C-alpha cells in the first residue's frame, strides 16, 4: 500500500509502498484517503527536531466510507482524530486525552500511532468525525481549527472566574485580543475569535501578505507592524484583554507583549518556542499578582471541537467567501514524488495549507 | 478622636489625638473600635515602601456597633470590608472590586480612603461583616483569611476546565499543594486547604518553628526544608496540582518550584516579590503548553470571603484548636506607645498576627 | 410616515401614516426599515389576545443604516433587539433583561416600546445587531432563533450540574431530544440542536408537512406522529435527556411526554401554554426527585444570542441549504395591503416565516 | 455477630444475631460499629412501605478503624458513604452514582447492599470518611446533612445561569429560602443556608416547637404557620428565590407555595411526596416560562458532600451552639432492645436524630 513514512528519531521521510499487514488497524471500518494536510509538527518529525522499523506519517486527513458500518453509510467523508487516550485516567475515559494526566496518550502520525498519509486505513466509529461534503474542499481544516476551538473554549471558561466580563451590551464584542503571529494558526484564532465578536489584532514584524489583507478587509481585523516593538500599539489602543502567542518563535516574544496585557486579562500560550529564555523581573510579576491575570498552556482539541470546527468552516463559506478561498494554498498529488518531498520537508513563505491528493 | 495616622508617600507613623471632623465617613452606622490587626501592607506604607495632611492607617478590625441600625443590633460585632468599589466599572457595580477595570477603587488605611486604626468611625451596613461573638477572639483573621478565600475559591473555579480533576472518590483529596512561604499567609492557605481536603506541602528553607510543627501534626501536613532546592522533594513526591507562592521573596523562587507543577496544574501568585528576575526558558515555556498548566495572579477578597472566613475559623476551633488558638501571636494596648510603634515598623520573627486591642 | 399599528387590547391592526414626532426614537441612529418578520405574537396583539393612541407593531426587522457613524457604516444593514431594560436591577444593567428582576422591562411593538413596522426609527448603536449582506436573504430569522440560542445555552448550563454529560467520546452526540411541536420553533430547535451534534426527535399529532420533511431528511432528524400518544415512541426509542414543549399547547401535553425524560433529564418549557390543567402525582413527582430531573422556564434571547444565530444562520446555508430555502414562507410587500392584513390576522398551515418588505 | 434486619417487603424488624459469613463485605477494612442513626426511610422500611433471607438495616453510621491501615490509624473514626455506583456509567465512574444513568446503584441498608446496623463490617477505604473526634457526639449528622450540602451546591451550580444572581454586596445575603417543614431535614437545610448567609423563613401548620424556636432565634431565621395557607406569607414579605420541599407529605403543598416563587427563582423538591395530585394550570406554567423560573430533584450526597458537612457540623458548635446540642435528640443503647424497637418504629413528635450506641 502507498504510505509516507517516518522513522523517528531519525530524520528522512520516504513516499513507497508498504506491507498493509504491518499497519495499526482501529477499528472495523474501512476508509479510503481522499485529502491529507500537513502542518509544523510533519515538518519537525521529517527533519528529525522531535517491532515497527517505520511510522506512518501525517494526523490531518479526510476520507470517504468504503462500506456502510452503524450510522456511518458508504460515500460519506470522514476525518479521524489525532490524539487518542491512555486508558487509564479519568480524563481520557471520558473523552478528553488533551488532559491527560498520564502523558500516555497516543498521536497519530506523531507518537505511538500510524498516522493516516496511506491509501486506506481502518478505524472505530468512535473517533471519527462527519465531514459534510459541502466543505469536503476546506475540510481539512478542521483538525487544526479544532485545537484552536478548544483553546478558545478554555478561555472563555477560564474568564467565567471575572464576576462580569461581558460588555455593556451583554456580548464579549468590547473585548480586544492580539494574535501574534500569522500563518495557519494566527489566521484561524483571528477567524475564530472575530466569529464571536471578540476585537482583533493580528501582530507580526511585517507589512500584511495578500492573504493576511483580505483576512484584514473582510473580517474587519486590525493589523500592527511589530517590528520595533509594541509601545505605538499601546499607546494607540491601549492594552488587551486576551493576547495568543501564535509564533513558534524565540521567547522573548512573550516580553514584549506582556506590557500589553490589560486587567483580569489572559495571555494563550499556543506556539511551541524552540530558543531564548525570557526575563520576567519582580515588577511584572507583581503587576500580574494585582490585576488578577492569568497565564495559560493550550494545547490540543478533541471530538467537540472538531464539531464545532465543522460548522465554523461552514458559516466562513457565508461570512468570509474570499479568505475561506485562501486557506487552502495549494493541492499537490500523492504521485508527485518530488513536489511532495519539497512540501513535506520545508513550509513555503505566506504557507497557510498545503493538501495531499491521493488518486 | 485617637488615631494611627501616616502620610504617603513618606515613611513615619503617630499615635495621636486627630480632628474627628476631618476623617472620612462611610455610613449611617457608628461603631467604636475593639480590636485592630497589622500585617506587611501595614509595615510597608509606615517605612514608605508604596486638604488631607494625613491617612488613618489600618483596613483589618472587629468594632462594636453603638446603636441598633436597621439589622445590625447594639452591641453586635462587625468587620468592614477594606477594599471598596470605584463606582463605574461593571466588577464594582455587582459588589467586586478585586475585579476592577479601572484601578480607581479605594482601599481603606492604603490608599484613597481613612482606615479603621481610630477610637469610631461610620459605616455603611453594605460594607459590614457580621462577627459572631463566639469568635470574637480569632476573628480578626477574617479579613486576610477573606483573601484566602477568594484566591482558593478562584483556582478551583479556574480548574473546571478540566473536564474531571476531581479523584476516584469524587474528592479532590487525590489532590497536591505546595504551598511556599509560612507566615500568615502561608499558614492561612495550609489551614484552608486541609479544609478542603487537599494534600498539603508547606515549604521553607529552614526547619519548622513550634507553630508551624503545630499546623503540621494537627492539620496532618507535610513539610520539606528547601535550604538545598527541590530536587529530593519531586524525587520523593512527585508533582504538585497547585503550588502557591506565599513568598514576598526574590521572583528566582518560582524558577526553583515550576519544575514541580504536574499536568494540569495551577501555579497561584499571591505573594508580592519585591526583588530579582527569572528567566523562563523555551523548555519550560514548551512543557507548560504541552500539558495545560496555568499561572493566576490571586488578589483581594470580598464580602462573600469575609463570610466563608469567618465560617471556617468557627470550624477550625473545632478542628485545629491548637493551630487556632496561635493564630494571634501577641495583643497590644493602644496606649502601650513603644510597644505600638515597634509592632507597626517592623515583624517579629515566627508573628502571625499581631492585634492591637482599643481600651 | 409609514406604519403598521395595533391599539391593545382592543383586537385590530392598521396600516397607515402616522406622525413621525408622536413615535418613540431609542437613540442617534437613524435606520431605514428593509423587512419584518410575523410572529404568533403579533397575530396575538392583532387579534385582541395579548400618552399614546396606538402602538407601532413588530419586534423582528433588519434596517439599513442611513449615515457614517462610529461602528456602522452607510449601507450597513442591522437588527433590533427588541427587549430593552429596566434600567434599575443588576441583570439588565449587564446587557441581560432577559432576566430582569424587576419586570419593568420594554419588549419592542408589545409593550412600553414602538415596534419597528414602520419605515425608519432611531436607535442606540449598542441595541443594533450586525446583519452580513451574505444572510439578507433568512436574515430576518436572527430574531426568533435568539430565542433559542438562550434557551439551548441555559439548558447545557443547567447540566453542567451533572457531573458527566458528555458521551464516550467528550461529545453530546448520544444525548437524545424530543422536540414537541414542529413549524417555526419547533423547527429551528431542531436545527439547532443538531448543529450541536444532539439526536432530534420532532414530535406533531399528524404526519409531517413537505417542509417539516425536508428538515426531517437534510437534517438526518426522526419523526413521531403523536396523534395517539406516546406510548410507542417510549417503547421503541425509549426516554430522552431533554424534551422542548416548543407548542402552544394544552398544558396536559406535559403529561404526556413527562413519562419520556430521562435520568438527569431536563424539560424545557419554551411554548405560552394557552389552555388546560394538568395533574402531576405524587408518584411522578418522587421519581422526579430519585433521577435529578429538572423544569425549566426559558425565554427571551439577547443580544449575544442574536450574534450566535446570524453564525448558524450563515453556517446552514452550506449544511442545510434546503432546509435554510425553506425558513421563508413568502415576503409580501408593504403596499399589497390587503395581503398584508391577511398575513398579519393568521397564520397558513406549514408556514414558518412571513417576511414584508419596505419598497 | 449482633445485627438489625429486616425483610422487604415485609414489615417487622429484628435485633439479633446473625451468620457472619452470611453478610456483604465491601473491603479490607475492619471497622467496629459504634453510632448508627435512624431516620424515616429507615422506618418506612421497618413498616413495609418501601440469595438473601434479609438485610442488615441501616445507612448512617460512625465506626472505628481496628487496624492502622493506608492513611486511616486505629482508633481513628469513619463513616461509609451510603449509596454505592454500578460500575458501569461515567458519573459512577467519577465516584458520582448520586447522578448514575443506569439506575443500578446500591444503597446500604435500603437496597441491593446489606447496611451498617451491626457490630462491624468491612469496607473499602475510598468508601469511607473520617470523622474528626471532636466532633464524635454530633457527627452522625454528616449522612443525612450530605444530601443537604449536594442539593445546595446544585441549587448555586443551576443560578449560574442567572447572569447576576448575586447581591448588591456581592453576597446571596439578599436572597430569599422558604423551608417547607421542619423535621431533621428543613432544619438542616436551615442551618446550612444560614451557614451561607441567604435569609431563611421555616414554615408548618404549627407553632414551633422548642428545638424549631431555639433554630429560630440562633440563626435568625424566620417563622410561618401555614396552617391557614401562604396568602398571608406573600402579602407580608413577598416572594422566594428558593423553594424547598422538605414535607414528605402531599403534592398540593407545591400548589400552596408555587404562588410564592420569585423571578429567576427555584423551587427544590427534595422531599418524597406520599400522596395526591397537584394540578398546574396554563397561567402557572406561562408564568413559569415568562420568569425563567426552575423545578429541580434533589437526592443523594457523595463523598465531597460528606466532608463539606463534617466542616459545616464543626463550624456549628462554635456558630449554633445551642442547635447543635438540640441535633441529636436521644441515644438508645443497642442492647435495650425494648426502648430500640420502639425508636425503629415510629418517629416521636419534635425528634431531629436518634442514634444507636453499640455497647
Ligand atoms: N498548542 C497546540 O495544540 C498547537 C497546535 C498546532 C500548532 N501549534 C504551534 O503553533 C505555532 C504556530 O503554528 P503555525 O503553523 O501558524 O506556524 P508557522 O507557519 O511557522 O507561522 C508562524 C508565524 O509567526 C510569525 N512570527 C515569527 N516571529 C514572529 C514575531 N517575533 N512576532 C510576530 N510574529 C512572528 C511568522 O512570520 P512569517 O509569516 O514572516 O514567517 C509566521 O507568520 C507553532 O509553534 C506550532 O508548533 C500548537
Ligand atoms: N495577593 C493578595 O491579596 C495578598 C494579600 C496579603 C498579603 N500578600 C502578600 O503575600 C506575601 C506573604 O504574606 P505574609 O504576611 O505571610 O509574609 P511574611 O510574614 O513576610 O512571610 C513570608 C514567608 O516566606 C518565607 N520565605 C522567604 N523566602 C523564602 C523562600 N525563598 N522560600 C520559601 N520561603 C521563603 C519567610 O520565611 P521566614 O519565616 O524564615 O522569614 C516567611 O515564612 C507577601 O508578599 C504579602 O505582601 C498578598
Ligand atoms: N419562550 C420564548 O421566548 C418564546 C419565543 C417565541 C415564541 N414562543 C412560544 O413558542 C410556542 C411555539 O411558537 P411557534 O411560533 O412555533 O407556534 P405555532 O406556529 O403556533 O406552532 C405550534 C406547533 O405546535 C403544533 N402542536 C399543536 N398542538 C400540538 C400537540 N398537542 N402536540 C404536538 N404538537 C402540537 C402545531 O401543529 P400544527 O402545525 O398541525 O398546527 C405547530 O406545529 C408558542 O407558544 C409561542 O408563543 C416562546
Ligand atoms: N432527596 C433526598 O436525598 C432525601 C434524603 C433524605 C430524606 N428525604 C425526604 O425528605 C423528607 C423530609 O425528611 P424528614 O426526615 O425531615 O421527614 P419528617 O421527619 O417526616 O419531617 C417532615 C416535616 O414536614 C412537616 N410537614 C408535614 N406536612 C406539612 C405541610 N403540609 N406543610 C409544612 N410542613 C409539613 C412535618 O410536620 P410535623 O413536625 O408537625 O409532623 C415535619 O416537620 C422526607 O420525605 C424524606 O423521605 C429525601
Ligand atoms: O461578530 C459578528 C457580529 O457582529 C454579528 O454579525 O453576529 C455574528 C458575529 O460573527
Ligand atoms: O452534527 C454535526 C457533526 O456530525 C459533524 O458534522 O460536525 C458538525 C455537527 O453539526
Ligand atoms: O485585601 C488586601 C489586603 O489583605 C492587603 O494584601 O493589601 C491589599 C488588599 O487587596
Ligand atoms: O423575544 C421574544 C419574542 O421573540 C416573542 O416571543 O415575544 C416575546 C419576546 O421575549
Ligand atoms: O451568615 C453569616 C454571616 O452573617 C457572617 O457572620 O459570616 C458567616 C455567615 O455564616
Ligand atoms: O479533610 C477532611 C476530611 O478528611 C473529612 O474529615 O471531612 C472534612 C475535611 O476537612
Ligand atoms: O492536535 C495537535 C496537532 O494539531 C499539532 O499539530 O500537534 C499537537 C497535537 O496535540
Ligand atoms: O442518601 C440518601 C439517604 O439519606 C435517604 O435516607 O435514602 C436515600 C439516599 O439516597
Ligand atoms: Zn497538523
Ligand atoms: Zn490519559
Ligand atoms: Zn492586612
Ligand atoms: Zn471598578
Ligand atoms: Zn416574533
Ligand atoms: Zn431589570
Ligand atoms: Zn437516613
Ligand atoms: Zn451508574
Amino acid at each position: 500500500m502507498k504510505a509516507i513514512i517516518v522513522k523517528p528519531p531519525n530524520a528522512g521521510v520516504q513516499v513507497k509502498d508498504v506491507d498493509e499487514k504491518k499497519l495499526d488497524s482501529y477499528g472495523k471500518i474501512k476508509i479510503r484517503t481522499i485529502y491529507n494536510g500537513i502542518c509544523g509538527a510533519d515538518r519537525e518529525i521529517v527533519n528529525g527536531k522531535l517491532g515497527k522499523d517505520f511510522l506512518v506519517l501525517g494526523h490531518e486527513a479526510i476520507g470517504v466510507v468504503e462500506e456502510s458500518y452503524h450510522g456511518f453509510s458508504q460515500g460519506d467523508l470522514v476525518m479521524p482524530v489525532n490524539r487518542r487516550g491512555c486508558g487509564i485516567c479519568r480524563n481520557c475515559l471520558v473523552g478528553r486525552p488533551d488532559f491527560c494526566e498520564t502523558g500516555e496518550f497516543g498521536e497519530a502520525g506523531i507518537h505511538k500511532m500510524d498516522g493516516f498519509m496511506r491509501e486506506w486505513w481502518y478505524d472505530d466509529p468512535k473517533y471519527l468525525v462527519k465531514i459534510p461534503k459541502s466543505i469536503e474542499d476546506i475540510g481539512i481544516l478542521a483538525q487544526p481549527l479544532a485545537d484552536i476551538e478548544k483553546s478558545i473554549e478554555e478561555i472563555l471558561e477560564v474568564q467565567k472566574r471575572v464576576p462580569v466580563w461581558t460588555c455593556d451590551d451583554g456580548t464579549l464584542n468590547c473585548r480586544k485580543v492580539l494574535v501574534v503571529g500569522t500563518g495557519p494558526i494566527g489566521v484561524l484564532f483571528t477567524l475564530l475569535f472575530r466569529t464571536y465578536g471578540l476585537e482583533v489584532w493580528m501582530a507580526n514584524r511585517r507589512e500584511p501578505t495578500e492573504v493576511e489583507q483580505t483576512v484584514i478587509e473582510e473580517t474587519k481585523t486590525n493589523y500592527y507592524n511589530s517590528s520595533n516593538g509594541y509601545d505605538k500599539l499601546k499607546d494607540s489602543v491601549g492594552k488587551f484583554d486576551v493576547i495568543i502567542d501564535a509564533t513558534g518563535a524565540d521567547v522573548n516574544i512573550l516580553g514584549n507583549v506582556i506590557p500589553l496585557l490589560g486587567r483580569n486579562g489572559v495571555l494563550g500560550l499556543f506556539g511551541f518556542s524552540t530558543s531564548g529564555s525570557v526575563p520576567l523581573d519582580y515588577k511584572t510579576l507583581q503587576e500580574i499578582v494585582h490585576t488578577n491575570k492569568t497565564i495559560i498552556g493550550l494545547v490540543n482539541g478533541q471530538k467537540p471541537h472538531f464539531q464545532q470546527a465543522v460548522v465554523h468552516l461552514a458559516s466562513w463559506k457565508t461570512l468570509y467567501p474570499k479568505a475561506a478561498k485562501m486557506l487552502i494554498t495549494k493541492t499537490v498529488s500523492i504521485n508527485d514524488e518530488k513536489e511532495l518531498l519539497k512540501v513535506l520537508r520545508e513550509k513555503e513563505h505566506g504557507e497557510i495549507k498545503i493538501r495531499i491528493l491521493w488518486e
